[PDB]
């Protein structure tokens, strides 16, 4: 149908058809007369998977032969979403399969919707890991993602009476055609026990054993025949475990619970033993795999052949685990082991909020991992001896930099452990990396300035343009060719089309088509009516106070109140869509969801408003829903309090798909505005510097309430029961937080936000100038390819060169 989707050659179409019919018969054990759409989805998935295996076998064989440096990306989350279309895109099979399925009387788009998301992450951190795997394969790096195969990923969100309900994401119920179990490569992991000090070093004994069984998933690079591996570990009881007879068998569940469910609490660190077991499980199994591979080729050259990237502090136990293996098992001297460890490990930080940092109670480590605790203490003593030698007499610095935190309960600060144990520490956007050096890790930067780096985040333009917005990808390809898909900086060529009347028309037409399709998706799946000519104003991300979905809510109420005040006055019509999951125990996030639906309930049924304003809560926001909504958006809401959002990546998704951004100077928004020009961005609100000045003086929300009548009306409406008639005190906790203990200064940015939103509406009334600004954003989005991000990691941290060269097919 369209060029960027590849050729539908007659041999290929014929061959896909027969393999499809073969899988339906032999693999699925069905015939056409009783096959369902799910069976057809699986027959297609197996058909496409067959095309990966040759390239997968020879990629891994290639790495065995050439023995390049291996990159191991350790993460507790890999938010992959669906695999079928992404695989087709990367192998150039999309049009072929579309034709093949069309000739069999089937609609491939309908079959794609049957696939469950692999929802093995919470949001940005998890999705970054997935974009990274795609880029590493695309750039020909010998890279392996290592994680946990959760039986239950991030919960499915249901809204009942406007409240979030959580239900289990049983994503493996119908099977996973992409993974290959490798029970033959199963490895033991130890827990509990005690440490014995013999003549010839320490021994960790009397341990309980859990087996780690790997499952391998192929990661195809974009049209280069490279297929890398994501290996995810599953927990299995040993066969002598607990060995009433019946109860001993039933108690195998206790060991296997390690890989049962992803922790969804992305706001607040809670030290739960089961999460600690998860974090050790992934690290212990992964490092045995790493060492095995290294030996099949003297630990002096270990850092020349291995790099380990720690995604946040979650796999930080890699540091003392590598030290344990090298010292206790391989018998290296401490100093040599430490040199090897530091040169192998690198750490990426994702938040400056102190309640998010992992600080594990010493008593849990003492019980669960007694040897690792001893090693952490030894690391700490040798580290603090260095601090003392560089800053003699600075006793407060010693307590500030310690890996061991004193108090009610002693804790280990895992971020301090990562910095001590890594040759490189990076933030994920320039302003965040600067904040790490100036504030939370200032002492460490002064000790070892060379460790600190910036690697601004990015997104893959395969999933986030070519896959989710083929219409846009095609109209771009028409003018500049297809090479921009693996070299996104080429989008700068589109600056020479900003005054091209045909291109302006095509960009606008693609957005209108995406909006019509999404408006049809909404009505069909959820029975809700929207105006497709309205401005689509969208904020989708996890629900957090720092992200300030509440500030958006206040703007929505302002618009409604303005309409009720002057109903016969023209306003630019809007559909305001907000979506995102709240962590199950985060009461305020749950209250915010209830407030959004409560606003919707009033606004959507007011006959005087009409179709000029609608407020939709987008239920169960996840990767597959992002792929639908982001191409339909006009305005991207990126409105966190300055200094709180480390980077953001949804922001980049919107930029690439033709939405304009309203945002604070926070995270990667700063760099996005720098690339596009501040004139082509709707910047508002306090800068980081302004936030600091307000903190020194003291934030008094009452001041803003006293001075801004429109804000006072909104707060009185919240308090009096305007948005909750039958429960008039429902939102008291929200009002109380806003007035007395708002860490994120919602009222301080309100006036500027509302003004800025008026400038958005003004520009939207001139479709031609709106579209021209859109083109200037799309054309300067190149820097935010995760290919650029990974090439920087490779050159500046891992010490490897990327390659765009094909492997032979
Ligand atoms: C130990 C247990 C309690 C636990 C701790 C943390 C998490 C999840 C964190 C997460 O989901 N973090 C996250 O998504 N960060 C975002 O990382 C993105 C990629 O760098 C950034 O763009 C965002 O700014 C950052 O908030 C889950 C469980
Ligand atoms: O002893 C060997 N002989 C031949 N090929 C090997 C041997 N060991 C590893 N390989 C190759 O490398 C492996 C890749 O799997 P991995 O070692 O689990 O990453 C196999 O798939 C082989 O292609
Ligand atoms: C990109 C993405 C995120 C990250 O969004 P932010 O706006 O950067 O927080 C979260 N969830 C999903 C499903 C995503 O695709």
């Amino acid at each position: 149908q369209i060029s960027v989707r590849g050729l539908a050659g007659v041999e290929n179409v014929t061959e896909l058809k027969k393999n499809f019919n073969r899988h339906l018969h032999f693999t699925l054990v069905k015939d056409r007369n009783v096959a369902t759409p799910r069976d057809y989805y699986f027959a297609l998935a197996h058909t496409v998977r067959d095309h990966l295996v040759g390239r997968w076998i020879r990629t891994q064989q290639h790495y065995y032969e050439k023995d390049p440096k291996r990159i191991y990306y350790l993460s507790l989350e890999f938010y992959m979403g669906r695999t079928l279309q992404n695989t087709m895109v990367n192998l150039a099979l999309e049009n072929a399969c579309d034709e093949a399925t069309y000739q069999l009387g089937l609609d491939m788009e309908e079959l794609e919707e049957i696939e469950e998301d692999a929802g093995l992450g919470n949001g940005g951190l998890g999705r970054l890991a997935a974009c990274f795997l795609d880029s590493m394969a695309t750039l020909g790096l010998a890279a392996y993602g290592y994680g946990i195969r959760y039986e239950f990923g991030i919960f499915n969100q249901k809204i009942c009476g406007g409240w979030q309900m959580e239900e289990a994401d049983d994503w493996l119920r119908y099977g996973n055609p992409w993974e290959k179990a490798r029970p033959e490569f199963t490895l033991p992991v130890h827990f509990y026990g005690r440490v014995e000090h013999t003549s010839q070093g320490a021994k960790w004994v009397d341990t309980q054993v859990v087996l780690a069984m790997p499952y391998d998933t192929p990661v195809p690079g974009y049209r280069n025949n490279v297929v890398n591996t994501m290996r995810l570990w599953s927990a299995k009881a040993p066969n002598d475990f607990n060995l009433g007879y019946i109860q001993a068998v039933l108690d195998r569940n206790l060991a296997e619970n390690i890989s049962r469910v992803l922790y969804p609490n992305d706001n607040f660190f809670e030290g739960k033993e089961l999460r600690l077991k998860q974090e050790y499980f992934v690290v212990a199994a992964t490092l045995q795999d790493i060492i095995r591979r290294f030996k099949s080729s003297n630990f002096d050259a270990f850092p020349d052949k291995v790099a380990i990237q720690l995604n946040d502090t979650h796999p930080s136990l890699a540091i003392p685990e590598l030290m344990r293996v090298l010292v206790d098992l391989e018998r290296l001297d401490w100093d040599k082991a430490w040199e090897v460890t530091v040169k192998t490990c690198a750490y990426t930080n994702h938040t400056v909020l102190p309640e998010a940092l992992e600080r594990w109670p010493v008593h849990l480590l003492e019980t669960l991992l007694p040897r690792h605790l001893q090693i952490i203490y030894e690391i700490n003593q040798r580290f603090l001896n260095r601090v003392a030698a560089a800053f003699p007499g600075d006793v407060d610095r010693l307590r500030r930099m310690s890996l061991v935190e004193e108090g009610a309960v002693k804790r280990i600060n895992m971020a301090h452990l990562c910095i001590a144990g890594s040759h490189a520490v990076n933030g994920v956007a320039r302003i965040h990396s600067e904040i790490l050096k100036k504030t939370i890790f200032k002492d460490f930067y002064e000790l070892e300035p060379h460790k600190f780096q910036n690697k601004t985040n990015g997104i893959t333009p395969r999933r986030w343009l070519v896959l989710c917005n083929p219409g846009l990808a095609e109209i771009i390809a028409e003018r500049i060719g297809e090479e921009y898909i693996s070299d996104l900086d080429q989008l700068r060529k589109l600056l020479s089309y900003v005054d091209d009347e045909a291109f302006i028309r095509d960009v606008a037409k693609v957005k209108q088509e995406n909006k019509l399709k999404f408006a049809a998706y909404l009505e069909r799946e959820y029975k809700v009516h929207i105006n497709p000519n309205s401005l689509f104003d969208v904020q989708v991300k996890r629900i957090h106070e720092y992200k300030r979905q509440l500030l958006n809510c206040l703007h929505v109420i302002t618009l409604y109140n303005r309409i009720k005040k002057e109903p016969n006055k023209f306003v630019v019509p809007r559909t305001v869509m907000i979506g995102g999951k709240a962590a199950p125990g985060y009461h305020m996030a749950k209250m915010i969801i209830k407030l959004i639906t409560a606003i919707g309930d009033v606004v959507n049924h007011d006959p005087v408003v009409g179709d000029r304003l609608r407020v939709i809560f987008l239920e169960n926001y996840r990767v597959s829903l992002a792929e639908k909504v982001i191409p339909a958006a006009d305005l991207s809401e990126q409105i966190s309090t300055a200094g709180t959002e480390a980077s953001g990546t949804g922001n980049m998704k919107f930029m690439l798909n033709g939405a304009l951004t309203i945002g604070t100077m926070d995270g990667a928004n700063v760099e996005m505005a720098e690339e596009a020009g501040e004139e082509n961005f709707f910047i508002f609100g306090m800068r980081v510097e302004d936030v600091d000045r307000l903190d020194q003086r003291g934030y008094n929300a009452q001041e803003y309430y006293d001075r801004i009548p429109e804000l006072r009306q909104i707060i009185e409406q919240l308090s009096s029961g305007f948005f909750s008639p039958k429960q008039p005190d429902l939102f008291k906790d929200i009002v109380n937080m806003l007035m007395h203990h708002d860490r994120f200064k919602v009222f301080a940015d309100y006036e500027e936000y509302v003004k800025c939103q008026e400038r958005v509406s003004a520009l939207y009334k001139n479709p031609r100038e709106w579209t021209r600004m859109v083109i200037r954003n799309i054309a300067t989005s190149g820097k935010f390819s995760s290919d650029r991000t990974i090439a920087q990691y490779a050159r500046e941290i891992w010490g490897v060169e990327p390659s765009r060269q094909r492997l032979p097919a």
